[PDB]
C-alpha cells in the first residue's frame, strides 16, 4: 500500500476501495482557500478581541468548540459532502447513523517536537475486541490551513497500518510517510491508521483543524448542549444531527439519543 | 446456575459473584413501600393514556400489543430522578461492572413495564441485542448494559412476571434462545427488584390473570455507549434539582473513560 493523493472529483467507490487497501488518502482541494481563511478569521477573532498595535495607544478568551467559534464551520464545513459520503458508507451498514466525535485547530508550535505515533481508536475500549476486517471506530478529516511539509512537521502515516491486529507495535520512525498537503487539501484518517505530527524545525506555525465522526451509539468527545439555541436553530437539520441535539437510528433501526420514546427534536420544538 | 433471592443487605461482592455465576439474582425490598407509592402515584395517569404497543418501528418485534412501555421517566416522575437513579444498589454494581474496564458509566433508559390483562407471552431475548458491538462481545467480556426490573405490582407465574433461564449468560454469540420450558418466573412482591445483565435470556410472561403486572426499569452503560434516552429536553429547573451523582448520570456532566480520558466534555 501506499499514501494516494486524489483530486476532488474521485468517484467515491475509487475513494471508498482507497480507503480500504491504504487505510489513509489525500483528497486535494477538500476546501477552498477562501474557506480555509473563513475558519481561521473566525477563531481568531473568537479567542483574541484585541490584537498588538504597531504603537502603544475580554482581553482574550479560552478557546471552546470549533462549531461555537466558527459559524462557517458549523453552517457549512459540517455540510461537506465528501464527509457524509465517506460517513455513510463507513458506518452505514454495520452501525447505521453517526454524529460529530470531536474537533479542534491544528497548532504546532515552532520547535515542537515529534508526536508519538497512535491510533486514533485507543482510547475505545471495544477496539481490542475490534478484527481488522472490521469497520472503523472512528474517522477523522484533518484538514490543512498552512501547507504540510517535512520541515513544519506535517502530519505522518504508515499506509497498511490499519490492517495490523491489535497487538501489533508502533510502526518504525524510518517508516513513517509524510502527508504533504497544500491549504484546502484533507487528510482522511480512519481511527485505525497509525500516524503522528512531526517535529517542527521552522519558524513558522504548521496550522490546520479537524472534523471527526463516529458511530450513532459511541459516545462524543465533545457535548454542545451549552451552544445558544439561536446557535441551533441557524443549522442544517444534518447538523443539528452530528452535533447531538436529534435522536439517531440504529442499523437495526431502534432509536438512541431518544425523547422517552419521541424524537429529541420534536421535544425541543426544533 | 439457580435464580436467587437474597435480602437488601446482601454483601456486593456476593451479588457480584452471583450475578457471575448464574447472571441474574432479586434483590428483595430493593424499594420500600413509600418509594413504590410514590412511583405509582407520579405515573398513574401517564401510563393510562399512553397507548399500547410500540410507538416506532424497529426490527426487535417484542413490545406486544396489550403492552404499554412508556419511557421518559425522570420527566414524568420526580421520586425517579431524586431517589430512584441515587439507589446505592445500582451504584454499587455498576461500579464493580463497568469501572474496571470502561471507566465511568451513565444512564442507559428506563421504561414502565405494564401487562394488561390477556397479554401473551413476550418472545425471550438478551437487552443487548440492539448493541451492534454484542456480536463482537465475548461471553467472558464485561457486560454491554445492566438493567434493574423494579416489581409495582406483585410478580407472578401467572400474572406475567418475568423469566430468567439462569446461566444463559455464559452462552456464545451464536447460541439459540432458550426454548420455554427451561426459563424460570421470578416472583416478586412490590419492592424487590430483578438484576438482569445485557447478556441474560429473559422475557415476559402472560398476563393470565384480570389484573395487570406492572413494574418499572433503570439500565445503565459506560460511558463511552450513546443511551437510548437523552435528557436534555427537560427544563432547567429539573435539573438543578437533581444530585450531582444524578445529573452525571443523565448526561449533564463530563464522563471520564478508565485510562483518564475526557468524554461528553
Ligand atoms: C425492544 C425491547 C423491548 C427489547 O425487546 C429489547 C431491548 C430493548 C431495545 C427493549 C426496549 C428498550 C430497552 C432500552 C433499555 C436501555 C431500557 C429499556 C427498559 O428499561 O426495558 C427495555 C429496555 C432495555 C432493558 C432493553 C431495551 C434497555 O436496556
Ligand atoms: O416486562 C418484563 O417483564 C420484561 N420486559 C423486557 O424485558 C423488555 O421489555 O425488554
Ligand atoms: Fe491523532
Ligand atoms: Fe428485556
Amino acid at each position: 500500500p501506499q499514501l494516494h493523493y486524489v483530486p476532488y472529483d474521485t468517484p467515491v467507490e475509487d475513494v471508498m476501495r482507497i480507503l480500504k487497501e491504504s487505510g489513509t488518502l489525500v483528497i486535494r482541494n477538500f476546501l477552498d482557500q477562501n474557506t480555509v481563511q473563513k475558519v481561521q478569521d473566525e477563531v481568531d477573532d473568537y479567542v483574541r478581541n484585541w490584537n498588538p498595535g504597531p504603537k502603544y495607544n475580554s482581553k482574550t478568551k479560552q478557546p471552546s468548540n470549533l462549531s461555537l467559534m466558527s459559524k462557517t464551520y458549523r453552517c457549512e464545513v459540517l455540510n461537506h459532502p465528501w464527509m457524509h459520503a465517506i460517513c455513510e458508507r463507513m458506518f452505514g451498514p454495520t452501525y447505521g447513523d453517526y454524529w460529530f466525535n470531536g474537533g479542534s485547530i491544528l497548532h504546532l508550535e515552532p520547535g515542537e517536537n515529534t508526536q508519538p505515533i497512535h491510533q486514533d481508536h485507543v482510547f475505545y475500549q471495544i477496539s481490542k475486541w475490534r478484527r481488522p476486517t472490521d469497520p472503523d471506530l472512528t474517522i477523522n478529516f484533518t484538514m490543512a490551513l498552512t501547507e504540510f511539509t517535512v520541515e513544519n512537521g506535517g502530519t505522518r502515516v504508515c499506509p497498511g497500518s490499519h490492517l495490523w491486529e491489535n497487538g501489533h507495535a508502533s510502526p518504525a520512525e524510518e517508516d513513517m510517510v509524510p502527508v504533504l498537503m497544500q491549504p484546502g487539501d484533507a487528510l482522511i484518517l480512519p481511527g485505525s491508521m497509525w500516524h503522528s505530527a512531526g517535529a517542527n524545525r521552522t519558524s513558522e506555525y504548521r496550522r490546520g483543524f479537524a472534523t471527526s465522526f463516529h458511530p450513532c451509539h459511541f459516545t462524543p468527545i465533545e457535548s454542545h448542549h451549552h451552544l445558544p439555541r439561536e446557535m441551533v436553530e441557524e443549522m442544517t437539520p444534518l447538523v443539528q444531527k452530528m452535533l447531538g441535539f436529534r435522536t439517531l437510528n440504529l442499523h437495526n433501526n431502534v432509536k438512541v439519543w431518544k425523547a422517552g420514546e419521541g424524537n429529541l427534536e420534536d421535544a425541543t420544538g426544533l
